């Protein structure tokens, strides 16, 4: 198991690890070891019914490289397990497209370029703390929410749904959406059956049907 | 599958496992030379650093007795599937004479066990004459007895595998969940020997896994 | 507040934290009650329920003291999102049906006398255990051979959003029968204490049957 | 009602509390229906011994305003409830360091020009946010330039077990000073609402150093 879907200028979501398939699920809802059309059907039913405790038995490892305003959201999912790296400074810089629909009184180039500029002065400044003996615990509080950061995220196939049905939708932040779309990219190839039933019966988002 | 027999009817088996000990270092490190690894392991383990070992994930199959299973569904950060009969067979723990020996008892400890075999063989007749009465499984089962088998699937991580393994592989631990949770041990033991060897010298808090091997 | 269930059961409340409002503060993250307004809040928390913000639900609490059967127990202790205290001075009781249970079923033998089968295999079971007792057996092994209905107590804390999705599932129609009643009665509490947020439930999030048939 | 005051605009403060000492020993025997010397000895008991879930049953809700590095690693403690300050006003605050918060490292610029440093790039970042917000780009994104010593606001509703574990981690001389100040904090209300418990933890259980 490998994917690497890149989001953002200097983003990523990479898969590491799979445990399962979608007929894992079937497996534990029938407490046994098979091994096509029942067993779509048996994940169709669980799905419809709400019955997702099967779907509990497939999980994920990735591996993420995100801001940090985007990174807090995502950390908000307390059924999954976290390991975040506590380094390189790289920060979020969007780009001008980002910023259309809003009729914005500078062109957006500029907005790009103002947002370079703040975040380039907050870096010099922590990089003068440091070579000036400051602890970088204490210096780094001056760097913006748009540093990047990456952690491993070990999550099951249940928990993966319900960040989808949060994260994949319009009320969320463009930024995080984007995260949402690859990691449900990754569940799709890796649990077909499961997720095509996800879409079918149980999604509440708008995003993925679009 | 690795399937180890327990007690008279039985058993712990794995169906699958996600990582070994290197996705603990892979997650330590946030991160796509075997001693340093190691070390790193032991490390983690001997500072307290657990967080890492949740990266690592079991799926077991389990066969015991309801009151067994009782205790061991009341490990929460885990996930579970019994069977209930929608998606059965009725066998029933019968303790060896081995088992009751030291307790000084007032009876020979080979007919306790078979007092126990015929309170069970009593009961199952009358769930099996309800049954072909008419009353729905779901109510005739309750006269069943508490040593009736069920079987489950456990989906768990290492971490909270290792806080199940402080508790239930101990000795104030009743001894049949010992029994399991020694099966338990062997297995994640042979897919995450680093691991499981940090966590005798470092972290665990029990008893019987520092002198019975595996 | 207790209510009996089934023949020997109850439920019964210890203690809560909060009420509706702690769901409304929560939200706005604002320990200021010097501008309460009832309309305001109750809309808040149809909101709430009504667009799926669940979280603030979480800073209501409960804690109830169950008494049932081992059966109901089973079904009851895979809500994770809950914390748990069992018995382990102990009481040996046990739920034997009603003959109105075992009606609605066409069994070959009068519901009476299914009654009787089960009080009787329960006695004999209940004796077998004391002769075992008092012949040396430790008492965690003779019970082995006690019945799935023997009645067990436990306290039970879960906050309202935990408390709202054992209600989706139990106080329904696909639970069992007996967990449905236990569920009846957890819901009489919830409403009791925490109204708005239960009538808000009820209209836009509750997922079962019963609740919107059967008052309280 | 119980405020205590952290860093130069931060706080702790006790919203409510569901039970007490005694809680945690009616979960134990599984009783609702008075002797304190063995009410005491039972909690010592379930400390001693780690049995911890008779603690689960004692809920505490803090409202706790927090920079938001102080906030990211506070939240990685799952075991709890969580909401973040669209329902309510947004103010800006910034977490500056005091001069003294700098004592013992040797620094080649004076500790205040490190706390004015600071206080600049503030500055600029939050001059910086207001111009892209007056110029029509969204807040959730002018908000990015914003510094990590932005003040958060959150409800914390949290368990005694769990608030034990909080303790051990984050009252301890590894933890971040200011998420060190903040645990003080806990501690102290909760040696304050549940004194048998605290005591008994801090005699048996407590893994850190500070309390
Ligand atoms: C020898 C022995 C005797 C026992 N006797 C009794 C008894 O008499 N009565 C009885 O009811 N039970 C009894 N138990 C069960 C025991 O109280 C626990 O329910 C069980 O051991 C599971 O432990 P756990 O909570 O650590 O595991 P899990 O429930 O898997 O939790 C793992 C860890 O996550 C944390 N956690 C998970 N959920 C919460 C939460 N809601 N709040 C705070 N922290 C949480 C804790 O740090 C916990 O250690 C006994 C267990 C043992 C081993
Ligand atoms: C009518 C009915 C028939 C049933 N039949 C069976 C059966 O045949 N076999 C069987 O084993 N069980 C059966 N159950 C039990 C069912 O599978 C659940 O264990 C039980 O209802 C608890 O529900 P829950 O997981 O939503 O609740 P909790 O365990 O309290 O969890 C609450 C919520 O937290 C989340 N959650 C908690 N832990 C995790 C986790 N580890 N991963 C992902 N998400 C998590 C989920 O969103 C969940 O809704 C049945 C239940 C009902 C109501
Ligand atoms: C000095 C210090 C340095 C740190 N450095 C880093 C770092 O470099 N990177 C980093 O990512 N984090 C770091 N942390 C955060 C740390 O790894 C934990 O996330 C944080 O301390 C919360 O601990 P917890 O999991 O015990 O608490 P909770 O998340 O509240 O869990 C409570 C208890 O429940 C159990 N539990 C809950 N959920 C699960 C689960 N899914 N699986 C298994 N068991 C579970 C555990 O027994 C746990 O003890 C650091 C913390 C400290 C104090
Ligand atoms: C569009 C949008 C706007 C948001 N705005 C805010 C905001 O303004 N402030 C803010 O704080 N947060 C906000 N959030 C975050 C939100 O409150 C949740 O923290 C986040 O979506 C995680 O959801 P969750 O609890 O279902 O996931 P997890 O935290 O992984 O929980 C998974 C499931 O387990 C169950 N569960 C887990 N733990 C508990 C528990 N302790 N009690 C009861 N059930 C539990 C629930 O059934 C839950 O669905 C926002 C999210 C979105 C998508
Ligand atoms: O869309 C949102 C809005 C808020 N939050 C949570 C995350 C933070 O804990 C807090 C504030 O997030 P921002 O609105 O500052 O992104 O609420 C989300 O998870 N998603
Ligand atoms: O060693 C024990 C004793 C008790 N319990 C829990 C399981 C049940 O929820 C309840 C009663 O268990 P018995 O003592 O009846 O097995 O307490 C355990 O998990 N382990
Ligand atoms: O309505 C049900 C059916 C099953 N189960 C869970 C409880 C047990 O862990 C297992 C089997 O329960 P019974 O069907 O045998 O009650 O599945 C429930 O929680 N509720
Ligand atoms: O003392 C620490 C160090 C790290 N972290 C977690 C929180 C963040 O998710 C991540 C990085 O935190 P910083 O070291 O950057 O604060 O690791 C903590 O909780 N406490």
């Amino acid at each position: 198991h490998h994917m690497k879907i890149d989001i953002l200028d200097k983003g990523f979501v990479e898969l590491v690890d799979v445990m399962g398939n979608d007929l894992s699920a079937v497996r534990a809802a029938r407490v046994s070891f098979d091994m096509e059309e029942r067993d779509r059907h048996l994940i169709e039913y669980l799905m419809k019914h709400g019955h997702e405790t099967p779907f509990e038995h497939i999980v994920f490892t990735f591996h993420v490289k995100a801001p940090i305003f985007v990174a807090r959201q995502w950390f908000r999912h307390r059924i999954a397990s976290y390991n975040e790296l506590s380094l390189s400074y790289e920060f979020y810089i969007p780009s001008p497209e980002r910023l259309e629909g809003y009729k914005t009184t500078i062109p957006p180039e500029r907005v790009t370029e103002k947002i370079s500029e703040i975040v380039d002065k907050a870096y010099r400044t922590y990089l003068e703390l440091i070579e000036s003996g400051v602890p970088r615990r204490v210096a780094r509080i001056v760097l913006p929410l748009n540093l990047y950061t990456r952690f491993f995220w070990t999550v099951n196939a249940r928990s993966l749904m319900n960040f989808l049905n949060l994260r994949a939708d319009s009320h969320a932040q463009w930024e995080i959406q984007q995260y949402a779309l690859a990691i449900a990219r990754i569940f799709k190839e890796k649990c077909p059956w499961t997720f095509e039933a996800f879409l079918k019966y149980a999604y509440k988002g708008d995003i993925l049907k679009e």
